[PDB]
DNA sequence: TACGCAAACGTTTGCGT
DNA sequence: TACGCAAACGTTTGCGT
């Protein structure tokens, strides 16, 4: 304890904590004195002490959905390092879509009275939207959403409508007009955001997509499977699809191999997320890129400064996307007349 | 504050502390009426407060060494469930096999006086090992040893040597005699340890193996992709290669690929980790599979168990791994000969 | 029976001199 | 010049009556 410092330092602990935190000048033989006794007595300052007093936990929170996913674990990776290099701690809590569960992470939050607050949370529906206000006192940041939906937080979006654009015009260029899609939960933004995008091309293209060729997602390897299977399984089948997600690419990938279906010979898939090892798929993955880490670390910047900052007024930063050219996509029967 | 629920309540703080935490009886009326306020007033007691008083912040710590790598990222995933559901709060910090970023990590982990510290490092070198051992005092245990290294820890042994075993036997006994390995970093455990139970077989079978057969990898797949390139680029190359981890064969099976070769009808991979979507790899991997969540949540529990009551001796619990047969691998030229 | 007092936990900080 | 006092932060808890 500082009373223990002080004593063995024979000095007041007002000493102790002005050498501690270099927050007013001391003699050199005070300030070695302190010092040495600071290390054999092995004093470790108690930081809940310290912020009892000084009213800032120094510690950000992350309501995340999940962690596991590598989309998720590559931004929350991404703030950590963010979080480290500018001093906080990561509180780090998974809701798995779980009101109770969120209600009560975000409990423990204020608890422990996290300086800061960083969300993603995926579907965000009116009663979630609730509690989240109950808290507009702690500075927080949606991460993870298509607009603004709320004039009490911070938002970076990630123009994902523009990246569902991109994409279904890569497919038409290509030479493809038969196109499928399997897209990410309506819920989400990543969700309809992506599949909204890349439908206004194909309006923008007048070309038509039999629901017998759009099969829900849920970004999870096993459900790219199903749906890859369940589109080229009727008479009729389209010559690329647009996957939702690269996991999910990843897994309609695979369905089309035991298919017996040679890619891109046979299939042409475009996926979206760029993750960390997506260029290694077998093949290697064309897709729309997300700035992961700028994502992250833009996140974490809005946070400081409403913190440090005291800022009041919401924000809401806009991110963007970029096609990544790999080799899961071949020119369609229609590439030389254009 | 309780001195303004406890006022707008009419009853002394103690009371409303004593309807908070349910710690004796309270007639009713009292009872509600510290509700009531407590909600009108909206109240969030302070756990730092709480916690500066009852020395413990009911939060353990996680001394990391990344949290993107699938391996990780499903650890790390487990663990936190289990905080959840016992109530504690997961501190994340990953140190990047970084001496001083993981004195540091470590340095806020006691002054946020963590309940509990949960360790995985990977290198673990003399200096390393000097730095845990001041910390004693924090109850903690590291999740990925080989063998017990420190008496001052708890430990949760993978027998990741016995896997390594299982590998290369399920290499001979399909037909293979002439098999490669690209094992990971020799300084960690999952390296080292795995290739050394690999080894063992192989000599129990008589089998060599040239260095031009060996290509170290550090469990990135783009070291996978480096090193089944290296080894299949020489004028004799082996049968079936054993892959030190998942995501490393998953960049292993990519650069057969574009080798022109097939796996499994000209390569035969045999990987160790079954992450979460390897099942989904193209093809679908054959693999030795550790039980991540027990080693989470084992971990979690000793730690628990060690806190709660007050253990002192230092543990060890052994996990297990198991083949998991997929389709990576075919009989090898020596299989009818048995 | 049902509750209230004051002291304590480990720091920081405004006055001082 | 260089340092020391005491009060405060937001709770819990042992005596009480
Ligand atoms: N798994 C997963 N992948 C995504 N890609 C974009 N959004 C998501 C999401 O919420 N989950
Ligand atoms: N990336 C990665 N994969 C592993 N598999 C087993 N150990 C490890 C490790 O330390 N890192």
């Amino acid at each position: 304890t500082i009373k223990d410092v002080a004593k063995r330092a024979n000095v007041s602990t007002t000493t102790v904590s002005h050498v501690i935190n270099k927050t007013r000048f001391v003699a050199e033989e005070t300030r070695n004195a302190v010092w040495a006794a600071i290390k054999e007595l092995h004093y470790s300052p108690s930081a809940v002490a310290r912020s009892l007093k000084v009213n800032h936990t120094k510690s950000i929170g992350l309501l995340a959905t999940s962690s596991e996913a590598a989309y998720f674990a590559e931004i929350i990776e991404a703030v950590e390092k963010n979080c480290f290099q500018k001093g906080y701690t990561l509180i780090l809590g998974n809701a798995w879509n779980n009101l109770e569960k969120q209600r009560a992470y975000l409990s423990m939050m204020a608890q422990k009275r996290v300086d800061g607050l960083l969300v993603m949370c995926s579907e965000y529906p009116e009663p979630l939207l609730a509690m989240l206000e109950e808290y507009r006192h702690i500075p927080m940041v949606v991460m993870d959403w298509g607009e603004a939906k709320a004039d009490f937080t911070d938002a970076v979006i990630d123009n994902a409508f523009e990246g569902g654009y991109m994409a279904g015009r890569y497919l038409i260029e290509r030479g493809h007009r038969e196109i499928g899609v399997i897209p990410g939960p309506l819920e989400q933004n990543t969700g309809a955001g992506r599949l909204a995008g890349f439908m206004k091309a194909m309006e923008e293209a007048m070309i038509k997509v039999p629901e017998s060729w759009i099969v829900q997602g849920d970004f999870e390897p096993e459900s790219g499977y199903r749906a890859m299977q369940q589109i080229l399984s009727q008479p009729h089948r389209p010559t690329a699809v647009f996957c939702g997600g690269d996991i999910m690419a990843m897994g309609a990938l695979c369905a089309a191999d035991e298919m017996g279906l040679r890619v891109p010979q046979d299939v042409s898939l475009i996926g979206y997320d760029n993750v960390r090892n997506a260029r290694y798929f077998t093949p290697a993955l064309t897709t729309i890129h997300q700035p992961k880490d700028s994502l992250g670390e833009t996140a974490f910047n809005m946070l400081l400064d409403r913190i440090v900052n005291k800022r009041e007024e919401p924000q809401s930063i806009e991110v963007h996307p970029r096609l990544i050219e790999r080799r899961s996509v071949a020119d369609g029967p229609f590439r030389d007349y254009r």
